[PDB]
RNA sequence: GGUUCCAUGGUGUAGUGGAUAACAUAUCUCCCUGUCACGGAGGGGUUGCGGGUUCGAUUCCCGUUGGAACCGCCA
């Protein structure tokens, strides 16, 4: 990508010159985004699962795979041994095309992006976008489940200090209130 | 003293071999009638306590209450 060249340029000088980091890979780096659309749906209706995979896969170019519970409840349904929920780790230049599509193209089509940041980092360095609604997105046709739903789109990064993270996230310009 | 059975709606009783609780009376609202009873329509209301197993207990297991049914002899 252009734009990871840019990236490469930008991100080191700023970074570099706002920390005097020592050297050049001491800066952040962004490592990889984990979309997670789960739904328990699949202990009924279980081809609801089926079709959500193939948007996942629509929307990233990877397929995803779906994800096993843990335990067992009965209060959900829940039973061990089913698939309820799919990941998908984008990494490499698929990792940075889903990024710059998200803040593009897909997020400020949001009904009312107003934006949520500083109170998301949980501390460590990561970030987590919590996505209301699949259409909003434009690799996604009309027909979709009889069940709309979001995504838990997140976000790591080299470093472990939540304010090292908030400083790349700046410098890639990720359009949030105040960061 | 020991042994078997039972505890389900307000009252009398069924079910459930773990995933679900009905019947009648009673109760409420509305037709009905001078009025009321009877009648007609519709509505509503449930596992003795505890503690384990199971993802899940009214149901399966062990204890604790209450009510019954049986026995407690040979000198
Ligand atoms: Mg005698």
């Amino acid at each position: 990508n252009n734009l990871k060249a840019h990236y490469q340029k930008t991100i080191a000088k700023e970074l570099q010159k706002s920390f005097a980091f020592s050297s050049i890979m001491q800066v952040p780096r962004l490592e990889k985004i984990v979309i997670n659309m789960g739904v328990g749906d699949a202990i009924r209706d279980s081809k609801f699962l089926e079709s959500a995979l193939n948007e996942l896969h629509l929307i990233s170019g990877q397929k995803p795979v779906a994800t096993k519970a843990k335990n067992a409840i009965s209060t959900y349904k829940l039973r061990a041994g089913q698939l309820i929920g799919c990941k998908v780790t984008l990494r490499g230049e698929r990792m940075w095309a889903f990024l710059e599509k998200l803040i593009y193209v897909a997020l400020p089509r949001v009904r009312d992006f107003r934006g949520l940041s500083l109170k998301s980092f949980d501390g460590r360095g990561n970030y987590t976008i919590g996505i209301k609604e699949q259409i909003i997105f434009p690799e996604i046709v009309y027909d979709d489940i009889k069940r709309i739903r979001g995504f838990d789109v997140t976000l790591v990064t080299s470093t472990n200090k939540d304010s090292e993270a908030l400083a790349l996230l700046r410098a890639l310009n990720l359009p949030l209130v105040k960061g």
